[PDB]
Order: C-alpha cells, then sequence, then structure tokens
C-alpha cells in the first residue's frame, strides 16, 4: 500500500460552518480520499484548525505554524509516497498580511522542506500535490468570516498552479469542486467537504 | 481579603501621551481601582508596554505576547479571585494586521488560559472581566500613533461584549468613561486613567 | 468506533535497533493494536524518532518536544476516546538530566495537557494510558546507546504507575512483554514490537 | 516612596513544603520585607514555581525562564529603585546540569539585564541584590526532593558572593538566616520565609 | 585598524535583480566600501535574504529575525568600532504590516540593542550609522515585488532620519544614491550596489 | 578564489584564557588559516563565545543555538566552497549532559544542514571539515572551568572521526596540534591557536 500525508487545516480536520464541531468522519476529505482509492493508499489525516502555511499564530490552544508541524508529520509517517497540503485560507487572515502573496511563499517554503527532508532512508522522498482551498464568499455579514478577502482567497489557485509548475509538482483546485458555506463565507459543509475527497482520487492515482 | 490581577498594557502601565514616562502612583487604574475598593482587594498590576493579546513582538525590550505572560502572572499571583484584562491597542498595529478580529481571537485564548489554567488549589479558578481599551482618536497627525485605526479600535467593545456573553464572563467598556489622549491618539492622560480604575470599581465589587 | 492516539518517540514510530529504518506497517505497535482490536477502535499513529515528554531537543529534522506536538496532535485528531502515551527513553539521555525525575515531570505535565486542553467539543475529554518503555539493556560496549543509564530507565515503570495511580489514569508497563535489543540496548526489534501491540489490547478494552 | 521588585521561584511564591500550597501573605518573604521597611518601599512580589536563572523548562503550566520573565517584570514595574533576586534552586536540578556552575552563569546574565535594560526614564538604573537560598537539606527518604544535590546548593552563596563583588551589586546569602524544610529538603516553612524577609529589611534599608 | 559591522537584507548580500544570485564580491556594498577605506578598516559582511529589523519570518531558510541575528554578529565580530545597518525593506512585506511604522520600530530596537550589548571589553561599544534603503520602483507588472507599496518605502529615510537625531546616531540615505531596479522593483543592480558602498566611504571615513 | 565558513564557538572568536579579551587578529585561527593559503582563499569567521552544537542556551547576550545560526552564517555567505565547523566544547557543559554525545548528535545535525541547505544557486553545495576542537585540561582548581570533564571532551576526536567517514566529509582533530590552557582548563593561547589555523591550511588544501 502506498502512504500518504493529508496535510491542512480545519477544512482538512472538517469544521462545520455552523457549530464549529467536527464533521462525521465518512465525509471528511482525507477519509473520504481513503475510502476512494479502494485499498490503494493509506491516507494519513492531519488537519488542524487556524493552521497556516509558516506562520507562528498562537491564537489556539495548539501550535499553527505549518512548517514546523509538518516537519514533525514527515518524521512520524516516513516513509512516505505523496504528501498532499491543503493551506492558505489562514494565511490571508489580516494578521498574516491580508494578501496571497504570504500563502505562496509559505507553499514554497513547505515544498522545499518535503523535497529536502532527511528521510529514512534517506531515498524515500514523496512526491507533493499543492492544493487550492476553495475561495470564500460572502458571509451573513455581506464579508467572510476572520477578515479575510474574498479578492485574495481567489488569487489562491494561479498563483498555485503557477508555483506547482516552476517547482515540478502537481496542483489541484479544490474551489474547482466546492464552495465555501454562507453560513460564515469559509469553511464547508459535509457534502463540499466529501466532494473534494472524491475529486482529489483521479489525480492521487495518476500522481502514485 | 480579595486578590485581583489586572493585566494589560502601557495603558494599563500608565504610559504618559506627553513623555512616555509612568503617570504617578495615583492616577494608574490598578492603584486607583485598588483604593476605590477602600481595603477590599489587593490589585497586583501587571501591564507591559506594546503588550498584544496573543501576538509575538520583538520590537521592545520585553516579550509582548500576552498570552505567555498571563500564564506567568497567573502562576506569580495565584490564588487570584479575579483577573481583569484590557489589551487590544498593540492588536490594531499594522504589524499584527491593523484589525480587530486578531484582538477578539487573542482574548478568547486568554479567557480560556485562565479558565484551564492548573491553580494550587486546583479549585482556586479566577472570575473573569474583559475590558476594551478606550479607542484610539485623531492624533497630532490627525491619525494615532503607531499607524493604528480608529475605526478598528472602536469595533474591540462590541466584539469583546459578545465574547464575554458567549463565555459567560464579564466585560466593560473603558471607552465608556475615557478617550485617548489627542498627544498621540493612543494613551490615556492622568485623569482618563483614574476615570478607568473609578469605573471599574462598581463592577467589581459586583462581582467579588 | 473508538478513537485511539498512539503517541510515542522510535518506539512507537518502528525503528529498528540496526539499521534505523521502520519496521513493517503489520509489526508496529499501533497498527497491531489496532488490527487487535478487530473494528472497535482507530488508532492514529504519532511516533517521532527523539520525542521527549517536554524538553526542546533540536538535534533531529523536526520538534522533538513532546508537549507541543501532542497539543497539535490533540487538535488534529480530537474528538478523541483515549490517548495512549510511550515516552521517557529520550528524557534519560544525559542533555535531558540522565535520570528518571525528568521524565516523570514531563509525563506529568502531557498528562495535565491531556485533560484541559480545548476541545470540540469541550466534552470530549480522553481517557489516558500512561506506558512506560521497555527499560535500556547493555548495548554492544557494555551499556545502552546514547549514554542512557539502565538503572534510570527501571525508575520509570515504577515512578509512572504511581503517577498514573495520584492522577486518576491507567498504567501500563511495556518491559512486562517486551525487552529492549542487545544490538543498541535501547529500540525494539519486530517481535517485541508487535509484542507491546497485542498486550496493549487488553488494557485498552478495560479503558474503552 | 523607594519601589522594590522581588524576583523569585516558589520560594518566593511561598510554597508550603508539606501542601504546596501557599503560604499566608502574612509569612511571604516579599510581604513581610515590605511591611518592616515601614513605608519606605513598595514590594512588588513575583515568584514562579519551576523558575530557573535563564534556562527553559517546559515541564510546568508556564514559562520557567527567568530571563525573559524577568524582563517582563521590569519593563511592567520600572521604575524601579532596587531588583532582589533570589533563584538558583531549579538550576540544580538534574534536567538543568545538577550543578551550581549553570546557577552563577544565569545569576550573571540576570545581573546584565537589569544592568543594561531600556528602562523609562533610561537612567533609572535599579540597584541589585543577589540572594543566595538556602541549601537543600535531606527529604524523608535521605536526600533532596527533584534529584537536588545539597553539595551543589551548598556553592551558590560562595558563588554568588564573588559574582556581586565582580559586578559591584550587593548579596546576601539567605542561607545564613532559615534552613530548607526536611519535610522535602527544598522548600521553606512559613516561619523560615518570614525570617528571610525580616533580615532582608537591614541591607536593604541601606542599598536604598 | 578599525572593524566595521556591515549588517542587512538581500541588498546587503547582493542579489541580483534578475536571477536573485549574488553578484560579484567587487560590487558588493560592503566589499566596495572596504576597498575604498584603503585599509582603514575591515568590513564584515552580514546581509541575509529576507531579513527584518525584528520580524519573524519563517518563509525561507534561515532566521530572518535581524534582532536575534544582530545579537549573534556582534558576538561574533566584536570588538566593532562601527555597526552599519541597512534594513527595512521586508519589514515593509504585507506579513510584516504594509507599512513604515513597523520598519523604523524595529530600528530603534535594533539601535537599542547595539548600544546595551555586553561587549568584551564593555567599554567597545560601536558607533552606529542608520541606512535607508533605496525606495521600491514600479516592476514589470507596475508594482514592487511581494506586494510592497512604493510610498511606505519612501518613509523609510525620513523616519530613520529622525530617529537617527533622536537617538544620537549617523544616518545615511542610501535612496539619495542609487535607485532600486525596475527588473523587479526592489532589489539592485550591480552598478546601484557599488555606488552605495563607494558613497558610504565618506561618512564612515569621518565616522571612525 | 574559493570561499570558506569558520563556524564555531569562542575558540574560534579566539577567547583569550587570561583576559576573556579577543586574541589579535594574527593568532586567530580563522585569518591564520587565512594567511597560510596566501591568497587561494577567502575565509569569513563566526565564531560565537558559548556556542552549541545545536542547543539552545540563554545565559549569554546571543543566541547559542549553533544549528539556527549555521543557516544564518550559510545564506549570509552563500556560494561557499567548504565549511568548517569546530564545536563541542559547549556541549559538554553539565546544563547540556556533560558529555560527548549530544556533541556528535548535533554535529550530524548541522552536517545534515550543510548538505541541505537550499543554496544560490542550488548546485552550490559546500564540502564540510568537521574538527574536533582540543580537549579540556586540568584547569588551575584540578579541573577545566565550566563543569567540563575532561574525559569526555577527549571522546569527541574519535566520534567525530566516525562521523565524518559515514557521512563522507572531511575530519581533523585540532587537538593533535594544540592543547587547553592550563589558565582556565578551557580556552586557547595565542600560539595554541595559530596552530591550528596553520595545521588546518595542509587539509584544506587538499579539500579545495
Ligand atoms: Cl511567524
Ligand atoms: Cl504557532
Ligand atoms: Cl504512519
Ligand atoms: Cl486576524
Ligand atoms: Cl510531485
Ligand atoms: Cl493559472
Ligand atoms: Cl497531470
Ligand atoms: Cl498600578
Ligand atoms: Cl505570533
Ligand atoms: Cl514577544
Ligand atoms: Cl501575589
Ligand atoms: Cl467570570
Ligand atoms: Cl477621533
Ligand atoms: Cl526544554
Ligand atoms: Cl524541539
Ligand atoms: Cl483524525
Ligand atoms: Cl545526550
Ligand atoms: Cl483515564
Ligand atoms: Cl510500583
Ligand atoms: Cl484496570
Ligand atoms: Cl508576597
Ligand atoms: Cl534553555
Ligand atoms: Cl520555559
Ligand atoms: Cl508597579
Ligand atoms: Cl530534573
Ligand atoms: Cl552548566
Ligand atoms: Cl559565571
Ligand atoms: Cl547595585
Ligand atoms: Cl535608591
Ligand atoms: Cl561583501
Ligand atoms: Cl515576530
Ligand atoms: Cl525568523
Ligand atoms: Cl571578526
Ligand atoms: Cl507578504
Ligand atoms: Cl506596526
Ligand atoms: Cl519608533
Ligand atoms: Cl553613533
Ligand atoms: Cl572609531
Ligand atoms: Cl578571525
Ligand atoms: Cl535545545
Ligand atoms: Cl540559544
Ligand atoms: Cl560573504
Ligand atoms: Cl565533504
Ligand atoms: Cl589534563
Ligand atoms: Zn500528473
Ligand atoms: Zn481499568
Amino acid at each position: 500500500m502506498k502512504t500518504v500525508l493529508a496535510f491542512g487545516d480545519s477544512l482538512t480536520w472538517g469544521a462545520d460552518p455552523a457549530t464549529g464541531l467536527r464533521h462525521p468522519v465518512e465525509h471528511r476529505w482525507p477519509d473520504v480520499l481513503e475510502a476512494e482509492l479502494a485499498g490503494k493508499a493509506k491516507v494519513h489525516p492531519e488537519g488542524l484548525g487556524g493552521r497556516t502555511t509558516c506562520y507562528d499564530d498562537h491564537a489556539g490552544p495548539a501550535c499553527r505554524n505549518g512548517a514546523r508541524a509538518l516537519e514533525v508529520a514527515l518524521s512520524c509517517h516516513m516513509p512516505l509516497d505523496l504528501v498532499i497540503i491543503m493551506l492558505g485560507t489562514n494565511d490571508i487572515k489580516p494578521v498574516h498580511g491580508g494578501r496571497a502573496e504570504a500563502a505562496v511563499s509559505g507553499m514554497r517554503r513547505l515544498a522545499q522542506i518535503v523535497e529536502t527532508f532527511i528521510y529514512k532512508p534517506r531515498e524515500a522522498v514523496p512526491k507533493l500535490l499543492i492544493v487550492a482551498p476553495p475561495p470564500c464568499v460572502a458571509g451573513p455579514g455581506g464579508e467572510p468570516a476572520g477578515g479575510r478577502d474574498i479578492e485574495q482567497s481567489m488569487r489562491l489557485a494561479p498563483l498555485y498552479r503557477k508555483l506547482a509548475a516552476e517547482l515540478g509538482h502537481h496542483f489541484f483546485d479544490a474551489g474547482s469542486v466546492a464552495s465555501a458555506s454562507p453560513v460564515d463565507g469559509v469553511h464547508l459543509d459535509a457534502s463540499a467537504t466529501a466532494a473534494i475527497g472524491r475529486a482529489l482520487a483521479a489525480p492521487v492515482r495518476d500522481i502514485l
């Protein structure tokens, strides 16, 4: 069996837009992806609410710096055949600059980490699939939750695409199959979450 | 005798908008609060210039992360009957996002820290009073010192009020009794600082 | 299905004593434990080489502080029914003091973290099983690898037992079913590793 | 009126040897010192259980690095006439080397911090009194709690005295006043604690 | 012979605007400055791509916090006759607030660090030259690389000049010598870089 | 012209065992090495008092973690043909374990960092020379300064030699040409320091 790290934020954890509680496992994208691959791959879910690509954020009960946690994830789960990273939604929070630039820079740093990590064995370098999260939409007040800007979130797909092409990795736009909930303008309902896991099965087969 | 922690930033330290030097003790809000309580409470002042709710900031001579310092203050001064926190003014600096969202997320974290800290004895869980600082005002340039946004500072009161209600803690708006000085748009003169100490006496007495 | 976090160091990752490469998944204690529970529970493996209970160690490619990583693990995998922690082998390295005291202190800190974490939902507080790792034995040179002391490693079982009794959690001594390899005096061969996963099924059933 | 910072660990917080609960205020050394000074001085207590001179220690609920917390305490309480530091008891724990060298090196760093801090106003440089804590004694089992070495704890007085003379600051040996409790070999009962505050009045009065 | 520390970011390292590769040594400003000083001084280059004044930034392969690295550079190269700091270009990135206030606050902190550092010998306090980097210009797409704001970059000169006068140090506007390259709006070509080193000789000669 | 990084601690800075002040430039090993190479190499000295291989140590005025600083040195001075590292003397302080194991684990990490760093251009991967510092000697008390163990310092050469051979890098034992001074048991006098610079010329020439 191939092994896959599914690395992300609360969209990967599976936060309900209304309650903030976790979606049933049957609807979480990493579990869905694994079920879709039907015994080919084992998917290790590592979705942390508030996680950024590479920016400290102490507003939660656990460390939100994606790069530090990615290193731990790589060590815990190596050897890995594929790493999938869906991040950027928190990098466009005002505290982290409010713009897509910080998300693409951080994603480039995570790619370099995956590429150059000291794996056991050294030859076990995983492939990488960079996933753009679905863009934000108008929340109830007319804007997305957390002061995020819609137009900046919409820049993540083309910037991540261009980054993946530069670095020689794969890209998928989760916004092409799923939309943010209008309950908060940011998070995904169960249906949209499961549609991401289903949609990722195809590229994950091309890659593996 | 009740014990109270007064945890804040230079508004709590008592920074003179003019000199940047410290207000005399008689005009600092923690001391004024203690004097107004006429011997019923001991108030421990912990006001640090530049302190944020939960964001690292290395531009001063001392750690500005409110969450880390709060844990230290809770341990040094426990058992505490009440924690009063007045923070947010630095969270709206441009480097921390320039917006109120970061402040309220950080205040939620500080509230969680107060609730769940490992106290000696464990049952000594303090009550919590969340205080919105007075908003910034048009400074001598037409803008508050440090690039802070007046509009964003004015969102702290309503967002903190909702937060306090959600978590079942207490709220007071210091802007209801005091305004920032036009000298720099941010800090409080001696009578505005004393005004907060006096106004906090009523709710603190009710809470204790 | 119940959910279980399996939190540890390279003994939990499954390092081969000779090569340092990972044991086949069939022999890793978290996978074995899950297979033994036969659909009752899902076990999330989080075994990181070099991990300590609560001590920084920058000698590896990823963060080794168990407490910081435990917080991330709890957020990624909550709601959890049970956390199992097998740590201490690295806490008795000379750099961390060379003695069992540091391991028991750190384990107490991890227990407090599990108890008091801000879970979604708040009511989802997991049970805890504290696992003492098998003691070190004479490596090739007459002593265990890494300057570890045999007699100190042998203190982990009784100290962890007493800690678990104090805190009202469960305890298992992995040394009662598995022995360190003489190849390095510290790590576990595949057989000893799998015997730990098999042996844990019983207490894990009593607990769940 | 003069202001004094009383910076230490659980000996300064006032941990009861038997229970770990805080001594009553009238038996804590900072409070006793203030009462003896009879209105010459206000003393700000900053005693944190587990605090080291300058060493990270994550086994507690709050940061134990004395240097980082000292910077915070200076900023919160400046302008200060005098800083009193009683630390070293935790630096001789095995995790921090088990020896007195680390305590004296750390005290040097703390003295440097007090000397060179960016005070408001810049010329308000406090005087410094370096205090050797009372040496450990045999606890119930025959040695002090926490793996501490009696012989090493007895070196702090001579080493701190030489350090104080070298840097041109003041020294006081709290061990020449009171002794550690045999209840755990490390902490101070309420009358030993009060004795230290009383004995401190005279030299503090002279320094001020 | 005098010694000089040249502390900066990729403008000091010498990043070519088109390729990102290092300019040849004879076109790097520190080397050019040393050649012009004609044996009066040795200049130690410490230019790190991405370096901010005092802000953590984890998007690169090395620490970008200027304050922490400045302490290291002072210790490595002390005793120093003069410190030259050219920073600010990264502090105006959106992730760090997008504005000049953070650069000037950070420069103040760096100046404080140089003034108050524990030098060997203690009296070897270096002089300080604060350098405003050349302002950003429109890149190919119409604005500078990295989301930087031209208007904000133009504030560094007046703000640094006022800061330098306030603290009693020297100021030099590198922007009054050379301009950012329109290849990316931010970095300096080899002849602009050399021009800054040449222009620095005269004031450095006078300061020394 | 080749470029060489000379990365170390106060032995590399050139600490006078007597005064603690810096050796004249003519007697520092990096400068002596550069002079011996008679214009064929540029040697960048980066020696920091108290530096460890990879362990935080807050007892000085600057960060002592060798790994973090190495990343900074690699970025500031790349492209580099060769990195020379002489570290270990501080890793054997009691606070870091008092033993050679920590030093060799940290040297492995530093070697990994040199190998895998994101260089500009990526193909500019330096060669590596690992240098064992001269062992500690009986100081004026009969023991080396700082509680260091002579026996443990003597293990650095054989452990580093094996490490270098395993990783396919170069090794030199500075103890083969120099001894620590009996003045403090730890530091090197001016002729011992120069002796290392001269002896390193042969292998450095062969490596380049
Ligand atoms: Cl950050
Ligand atoms: Cl974080
Ligand atoms: Cl795994
Ligand atoms: Cl935000
Ligand atoms: Cl790939
Ligand atoms: Cl595109
Ligand atoms: Cl494809
Ligand atoms: Cl006050
Ligand atoms: Cl932060
Ligand atoms: Cl901070
Ligand atoms: Cl108190
Ligand atoms: Cl409350
Ligand atoms: Cl206004
Ligand atoms: Cl630690
Ligand atoms: Cl760590
Ligand atoms: Cl999970
Ligand atoms: Cl070790
Ligand atoms: Cl339990
Ligand atoms: Cl027992
Ligand atoms: Cl049982
Ligand atoms: Cl007290
Ligand atoms: Cl430390
Ligand atoms: Cl700490
Ligand atoms: Cl105060
Ligand atoms: Cl310990
Ligand atoms: Cl030490
Ligand atoms: Cl010392
Ligand atoms: Cl003094
Ligand atoms: Cl005085
Ligand atoms: Cl240069
Ligand atoms: Cl920061
Ligand atoms: Cl950084
Ligand atoms: Cl130098
Ligand atoms: Cl940015
Ligand atoms: Cl700012
Ligand atoms: Cl400023
Ligand atoms: Cl100057
Ligand atoms: Cl000069
Ligand atoms: Cl040199
Ligand atoms: Cl460390
Ligand atoms: Cl450090
Ligand atoms: Cl260079
Ligand atoms: Cl090599
Ligand atoms: Cl000897
Ligand atoms: Zn493909
Ligand atoms: Zn049971």
